């Protein structure tokens, strides 16, 4: 159930799998980091980045360069993968945020789920609240119950509150790359139910090298 440093040893049960994974936002700072881990960690088969740009540098990932404004025209990029995350975020102003962190976020997983995606994993952000009046918080919170609305077979949704580069501290801040570490721990660990939602201080834990 809630294994210790057994770890490594669920690292690999899950490569024995030989799963295929997505990410969007690669190159955003947590998105690099978790691509940086991926590959580290050489947890999946197949590695694939959904983008706007074919990102160069890690020489046997599969890049899709897809228009975000006609995502369908790119449904196949979505198809056939176990595992997503979604580390999309934006600097754009009000509408560009709203365009980017909700619209092509849902988008995107609307087109996971409808490509058998089986395990979807968002950035979101501390503090989500679709009743928010802040912006911000209102969108985190509104994509959040959307793409619970999927159902995707397993969903996990990360709040990291600051991202580095109950006691005030469990709450306020963690570093990207225990970020990186919480999800990917989470990844190879028995799922808590269909939705799994972790706070930062659950995070700390979690990603804890």
């Amino acid at each position: 159930h809630h294994h210790h440093h057994h770890l490594p040893k669920l690292r690999e049960d899950f490569k024995m799998q030989n799963k295929s994974v997505f990410i969007l936002g690669a190159s955003g700072e947590t998105g690099k980091v978790l691509l940086k881990e991926i590959l580290g960690q050489n947890l999946f088969s197949k590695v694939t980045l959904i983008g706007r740009r074919k990102l160069t540098f890690y020489k046997n990932v599969n890049q899709e360069v897809v228009d975000f404004e006609k995502l369908d025209v790119y449904a196949s990029a979505f198809q056939g993968h176990d595992v997503g995350f979604c580390c999309l975020g934006t600097k754009a102003g009000a509408e560009g945020f709203v365009r980017v962190d909700r619209d092509y976020v849902l988008k995107s997983a609307e087109l996971a789920k409808a490509g058998g995606c089986k395990h979807f994993n968002l950035l979101s952000s501390r503090g989500a609240d679709k009743s928010s009046s802040f912006l911000y918080l209102q969108v985190k919170g509104e994509v959040e119950a959307k793409v619970e609305e999927l159902k995707f077979d397993r969903l996990s949704v990360f709040r990291p509150g600051v991202l580095l580069c109950d006691s005030w501290a469990s709450g306020y801040a963690v570093p990207v790359v225990t970020v990186v570490r919480a999800m990917l721990n989470n990844l190879v660990s028995p799922s808590s139910g269909q939705m799994e939602l972790l706070e930062n201080k659950a995070i700390l834990h979690l990603g804890k090298d």
